[PDB]
DNA sequence: TGGGGAAGGGGCCC
DNA sequence: GGGGCCCCTTCCCC
């Protein structure tokens, strides 16, 4: 657990420290060395490579289809079996990403 | 109404 | 012991 100096907010892991205060400066220094685009993580432009590079990590359990990223993954997941898995409790409505759900629970002002 | 992209925080392990 | 590498979330916009 630390804080950060400059927002006096709570952030977990030891090491985690630098890269929020990163947040409130709009540096990027990690740069990907063959489209020359900076990303404000490593992790990011890590992600960046393996679209570079092709490489589908990520195989579905149940047809074998390879996706490049988790979040497709979980697309195709939804084809498969989790077609629409969120529901609104107040006007019984179902929706296929957790953002939808929060967009509806602010615009359509159900409560 | 749906999806791609990006921007953040957290857990695990070294 | 700062950090890679994975996970998760909501937001912006077409
Ligand atoms: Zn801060
Ligand atoms: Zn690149
Ligand atoms: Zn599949
Ligand atoms: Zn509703």
């Amino acid at each position: 657990f630390q804080k950060c100096p400059i927002c006096e907010k709570v952030i977990q892991g030891a090491g985690k420290l630098p890269r929020h205060i990163r947040t409130h400066t709009g540096e990027k220094p990690y740069e990907c060395n063959i489209c020359k685009v900076r990303f404000t993580r490593q992790d990011k432009l890590k992600v960046h490579m393996r679209k570079h590079t092709g490489e589908k990590p990520y195989l579905c359990q149940q047809c074998g289809a390879a996706f490049a990223h988790n979040y497709d993954l979980k697309n195709h997941m939804r084809v498969h079996t989790g077609l629409r898995p969120y529901q609104c409790d107040s006007c019984c409505k179902t929706f296929v990403r957790s953002d939808h759900l929060h967009r509806h629970l602010k615009k359509d002002g159900c409560n």
